[PDB]
RNA sequence: AAAUUGAAGAGUUUGAUCAUGGCUCAGAUUGAACGCUGGCGGCAGGCCUAACACAUGCAAGUCGAACGGUAACAGGAAGAA
């Protein structure tokens, strides 16, 4: 039932006496379709070993986001290295309109209706990093009520 | 009752990387042209250039119920046949 998505595969290279050593990298996300998302990143000489190492990482290192009927609480900004990220809770019917890197994160997360956009570097590893943290710092109508010490209508 | 209730990214500097930064692509749009091709219809559009120059026709007339009027054609008439 966990949902897992392959976001990007890439070839890097290391240089030695004999020449270049080629390897691969894999960036993935797993999610429970109901408010939990992890991302993983693995390296290996062959692609399958890399796509597999990443899922393994993605399964742990997983976090919770305070969803709201399949959509977000409030607009949110996320940032990590080059990537400035922005997300909005859209009305019902829209679905996920977003770049590939973000769509995969939001899909597996369970965010059903959102407007998203990535600014600056669309480098996938940092875009997803920035989205996860955005969702993670995203606070909930109940916690702000708890924080402020009042269960007014706003609860 | 309804009536802006909406927003995607990709390639390319490096051995590889992240950042910076330009170039390039996917989209809509057009009073278009050219190349290949071309059956019918409805609705629209059609000198963007030389406010360059223009043969010919046509594009501003109408009223005899303002007026003297008859030259055309149309009848009518004492009177010519
Ligand atoms: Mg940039
Ligand atoms: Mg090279
Ligand atoms: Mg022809
Ligand atoms: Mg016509
Ligand atoms: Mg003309």
């Amino acid at each position: 039932e966990l949902q897992e998505k392959l976001i990007a595969v890439n070839r890097v290279s290391k240089t030695v006496k004999g020449g270049r050593i080629f390897s691969f990298t894999a960036l993935t996300v797993v999610g429970d379709g109901n408010g939990r998302v992890g991302f993983g990143y693995g390296k290996a000489r062959e692609v399958p070993a890399a796509i597999q190492k990443a899922m393994e990482k993605a399964r742990r290192n997983m976090i919770n986001v305070a969803l709201n009927n399949g959509t977000l609480q409030h607009p949110v900004k996320g940032v990590h290295t080059g990537s400035r990220v922005f997300m909005q809770p859209a009305s019902e019917g829209t679905g996920i309109i977003a770049g590939g890197a973000m769509r995969a994160v939001l899909e597996v997360a369970g965010v059903h209706n959102v407007l998203a956009k990535a600014y600056g570097s669309t480098n996938p590893i940092n875009v997803v990093r920035a989205t996860i943290d955005g969702l993670e710092n995203m606070n909930s109508p109940e916690m702000v009520a708890a924080k402020r010490g009042k269960s007014v209508e706003e609860i």
